[PDB]
């Protein structure tokens, strides 16, 4: 089921307080990110995606499931569906039913070939859902995420959302960070040129937030 606005900000808000209680660092991206920026409470999303730091405790993405159901056995349970079990939060309903809702959890450690899970150096948002901190990446972060995106799953089902997702966050987006720099990645200067190829009526939103001199010649 996708979760509400209403819900959705419940499974996060809970999220961040038990990471933040745990001293893990992390970011929301994908689905729930994107619903937690829009406007539209229709853009809805059905799990949320993450990424966390990992340190010297060695608390990777797969090692934080069995700690959060050693720490947190209230709110979250294990859930297996390939043979893989990862954790799912435990959304109550009003009337006192469980709703599982699945964490989708990443780690640079063991995704070398994704920089942008780099916490580090990732630009970064927060948003503050009834006095908690949620930790995001960034509108521009979110942005060039999409971009590929929509190129690579272009032709498929999703394509409209994904466009839609880039409209909302293109004003969203202010100029000068490093993931909508594009001069060093042949795949985004591919991907932006599919774009305006086939959404001429965005290129000037897009110039103005995004440097690459191949489509844009900025
Ligand atoms: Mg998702
Ligand atoms: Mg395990
Ligand atoms: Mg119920």
């Amino acid at each position: 089921a996708p979760l509400s606005s209403d819900e959705l900000k419940t499974v996060v808000s809970v999220l961040a307080q038990k990471l933040d209680s745990l001293n893990i660092d992390y970011a929301i991206m994908g689905g729930a990110a994107t619903c937690l920026l829009s406007g539209d409470p229709n853009r809805r999303t059905e799990d949320v995606d993450l990424v966390i730091h990992v340190d010297h405790r060695k608390i990777t993405a797969d090692n934080l499931t069995t700690q959060l159901l050693k720490s947190f056995p209230s709110d979250f349970e294990g859930v297996s569906q390939f043979g893989h079990t990862i954790p799912a939060y435990k959304l109550r309903r009003p009337g006192g039913t469980v709703q599982l809702v699945e964490l989708e959890v990443f780690d640079y450690q063991s995704w070398p070939q994704r920089p942008q899970y780099d916490l580090q150096t990732a630009t970064r948002t927060t948003l503050n859902i009834n006095g908690q901190k949620v930790k995001l990446f960034s509108p521009e972060w979110i942005l060039r995420e999409k971009i590929l995106s929509q190129y690579q799953r272009q032709g498929s089902r999703k394509e409209g959302t994904d466009i839609r997702d880039i409209i909302s966050m293109i004003p969203l987006a202010v100029p000068g960070k490093p993931e909508l720099n594009f001069n060093q990645s042949q795949e985004l200067q591919t991907a932006l040129a599919n774009l305006v190829q086939k959404r001429p009526d965005l290129s000037s939103a897009l110039k103005a937030k995004i440097k690459c001199s191949a489509v844009f010649h900025n």
